[PDB]
């Protein structure tokens, strides 16, 4: 099976790419596996595959860390992402995000039901598993539980059967047959949960699939529109119908090659302690436990020699940056264009801990709008900050065509030099805020409201007559012939490769 | 003579350090020398010494570019700065800035007058030089003139003789015997100029010395207090009285080993076209010429085989970042401490184009103040933004003790995660603004007023009971024994030197 359509094949692909370290000696899921993974993510090293995990029994489970993290080389920096999508390993961020957006104006390709698949190779009923006996990792030393769920896909369906959502949301083990996790507005798992709670008749049928098709985990991490079934979006993006099998204990459908599948229910009534967790913004607040959603597990099915993917998230750079930030930015780019705003590109700079998105403006189009900064900033912020795609983003930075928004250094330069604090910004206090940012949930103001800003780093003549500067840099402050002469004579004179 | 006390010795020191490229083939001062220098600064390469400059006659002049720019290696990143100060080449920024501040609570060591020195080896009178015939560089393709003065020291004295100021301010050639340059408030050359204009009797006696003692050019670039003669500050810092010679045509005193000395007057009445220039924030606005101060040159003296230092300034990283930003930050650190504010460290992040300063707070002291963010932000901004040392800085970022302000990535992390936009900031519109920032002089608001902000990245409990998080990073989210085990087994497992 292709790497983008089968997690097991994806692991092989990383091995082929010389982007895997297999560790075949015993590794402790109590902090050690996550510590190694953390170090990998902070140094852009090879992904670790822990084949000998202390506590693994009857095939449950190996761990793959850092499945969507960065490579060291500039040339194939995003190669692990590209391998989720059948793209060349040298693909640019622009190419990855365009691939992820491509299905937005295609007919869905609904999934194909097949009678069985590798995820049915082994099974454990209600009398045969205990989630406290599995080698679930403790990811950070102060976490409030063992976070089994950092890179699986929750599957829930609207009561009327018309929308089946796939998404990543964290969950930890509560007891032998329950998890607790984050289910918060405006996320689709929360929207669907609310539908079932209003109906009031039963708990939400649920499955959680780990080690799903890489293309599916990418869409699981992207805020595609309300009501859109991820399976058919992935089908369109990949050009192939995804093969799904029915769950044994409910009528949901899981990817045929899922490594591990939990089947059960998401309660419409019960909660349990959840967190704290070492989160995407780089912090844990020890002791900060709150009530989260509660899931009951009725059945486990799994592949022979099942592999659990794991995100050891926190400070730069991991899946919470490369996927959450980048995929939100992609959706925001499209949202702006569909609202007739002249945005060509969007990216969440890693330097901002993916709390900013830089929006590259087609300033020829802007000039034809005959508008002003105050009006344009307000328009952009109203579109983005009143939409789910803008949920995680607290600062939008508007930049002109000379800035490559995929280059943090250039975004920081433009922000620092072209946006006058205060005067060139509009604050938004009556929008939904993202409470997981420390300055929100642990800050001086309401955890759930406000704290957002549009920072205009367009210069005044970009609205009127056109850019009126040249950069004081090698590229723009010297003529072409001279630049080439300097380059051609560089090593000859005594001064200092692409792939590396 | 020691490298920190003699520019010629400093050049040798860079050669010894394997931090010099000597170019002995012809190089054009029309853009080529500056283009090579620009490339050096954007890639942290070795400093270039242009020994064969097209247009050099009768010993005027060679050029040294990038005299205060960065080295490639992390271990000796600031080695060129350290060589200005007799510090080891591996000195930290903290050590360099502490050296620059050390004289602030020492008795000055006034300069020693000596009858002659190398700067008197050659001379050209009023009939023998023409500044348009010298190989003055065109530094950026759109500059409004040939900027002879990018790394020399202006010398002016108060009318009452009690204060002699040394400072760097740019100047370009106007005609055969005049320069024009920037003389703007609140700079000391402007303050002294104003004194002479109020007296109304004569033009300001002036000298401009190029290739001065490296320790002297560092102080020339630092906002030491009003009324303080730089020569005696440098004397105290170095522990040695600087040797000065009298000018031939006036009674000012120049460093004995100056490479090149111009003697003349700064007009109290005349102006001439000045700029535009490729400036520290990374831009040139072509055609943006304004009237600047006008200097008349009466005499030139110079060393045999004189060397002109040159800053090819603009985008990161050059002397306008490493010296202007860092030395302002140093002075701001001291200013805050003298105003009883609990600041331990200050640095201007390069990522901010040195428009921000990050202030590291001793939060034990902060807690004993029993204050709030709004009160503390206001206090800090009133001290810094109403003082000359704060002139160039538009954003102050307050951070707690866990942040190393000398590490841009950590400053950006703290800013992005701990400071709620709006609520955690105080804007200052009734303070002097720095017009050279594009969003000031070429922006939407008054060029000379406002546009400043204090951004509080202290978390709420840092004011009360203490830090209440741990970082979700390798260092803080894993116990020491485990971290060491991971490190000790890192290469054994298959994963990836200080000097590099
Ligand atoms: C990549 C990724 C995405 C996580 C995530 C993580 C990763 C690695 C973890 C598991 C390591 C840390 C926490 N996660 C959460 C999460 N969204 C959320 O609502 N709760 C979460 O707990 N997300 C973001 C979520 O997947 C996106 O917001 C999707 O757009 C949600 O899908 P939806 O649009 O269908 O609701
Ligand atoms: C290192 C450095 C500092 C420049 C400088 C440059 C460099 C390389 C140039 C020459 C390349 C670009 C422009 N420069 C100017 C300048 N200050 C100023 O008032 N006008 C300027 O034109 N400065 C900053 C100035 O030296 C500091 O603000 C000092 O504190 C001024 O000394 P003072 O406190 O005695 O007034
Ligand atoms: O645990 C985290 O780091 C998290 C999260 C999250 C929640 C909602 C949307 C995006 C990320
Ligand atoms: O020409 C420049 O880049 C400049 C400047 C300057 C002026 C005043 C204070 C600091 C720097
Ligand atoms: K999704
Ligand atoms: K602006
Ligand atoms: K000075
Ligand atoms: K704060
Ligand atoms: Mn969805
Ligand atoms: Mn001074």
């Amino acid at each position: 099976q292709p790497a983008h359509l089968c997690f097991r094949s994806f692991v092989e692909a990383l091995k082929v790419d010389n982007d895997l370290v297999e560790i075949n000696t015993p590794i402790d899921p109590n902090l050690e596996a996550a510590a190694i993974t953390r170090r990998v993510c902070e140094t852009n090293d090879k992904a670790p595959l822990f084949n000998n995990l202390i506590g693994m029994k009857n095939g449950l489970f190996r761990i793959l860390g850092a499945p969507g993290s960065l490579r060291k080389s500039s040339a194939d920096r995003y190669g692990r992402l590209a391998r989720h999508l059948a793209l060349p390993p040298t693909a640019s961020m622009r190419e990855i995000l365009d691939k992820m957006l491509s299905a937005s104006d295609m007919p869905p390709i609904p999934p194909t039901i097949v009678p069985t698949g590798p995820c049915k190779e082994n099974s454990l009923d209600d009398s045969e598993f205990d989630l406290t006996e599995l080698p679930v990792p403790l990811i950070h030393k102060s976490d409030g539980g063992k976070y089994i769920q950092t890179y699986g896909m929750h599957i829930v369906q609207s009561p009327d059967g018309t929308w089946t959502n796939w998404s990543i949301a964290r969950a930890m083990v509560h007891d032998k047959n329950h998890l607790t996790g984050l289910v918060i507005p405006p996320q689709h798992i929360w929207q669907i949960h609310q539908m079932w709670k209003k109906e009031g008749r039963s708990d939400v049928p649920w499955a959680l699939a780990f080690g799903v098709p890489p293309a599916a985990i990418m869409a699981s991490s992207m805020p595609i529109p309300d009501g859109v079934t991820e399976a058919g979006y992935v089908g369109a993006m990949t050009g192939s119908s995804l093969e799904l099998v029915k769950c044994d204990t409910n009528d949901l459908y899981v990817p045929a090659t899922s490594e591990i599948v939990l089947e059960g229910t998401l309660s419409i009534s019960e909660t349990g302690p959840e967190g704290p967790f070492g989160e995407m913004h780089g912090y844990i607040f020890p002791g900060d436990t709150h009530l989260g959603a509660k899931y009951k597990v009725n059945r486990i099915t799994y592949r022979n020699n099942a592999i659990m993917p794991m995100s050891s998230c926190g400070r730069l750079t991991d899946e919470t940056h490369t996927m959450i930030g980048s995929l939100a930015a992609a959706e925001i780019r499209k949202l702006c264009q569909q609202n007739d705003l002249p945005i060509t590109d969007a990216f969440a700079p890693f330097e901002s801990q993916v709390t900013w998105v830089a929006l590259r403006v087609d300033t020829e189009k802007l000039r034809a709008m005959k508008t002003t900064s105050e009006g344009f900033r307000k328009r952009v912020g109203d579109v983005v900050f009143n939409h789910k795609a803008g949920y995680t983003i607290h600062r939008l930075v508007l930049v002109g065509d000379d800035i490559d928004v995929y280059e943090g250094k250039d975004v920081l330069w433009a922000f620092s030099t072209r946006c006058r604090p205060g005067m060139d910004e509009t604050l938004f206090e009556d929008v939904r805020g993202f409470p997981l940012i420390p300055y929100m949930g642990h800050g001086n103001g309401p955890a759930h409201r406000g704290g957002k800003v549009v920072s205009d780093a367009l210069m005044p003549t970009e609205y009127t007559t056109g850019r009126n500067w040249e950069a004081a840099d090698f590229n723009q402050s010297y003529p072409e012939d001279l630049k080439q002469k300097v380059l051609d004579n560089w090593t000859k004179m005594g001064f200092s490769h692409h792939h590396h």
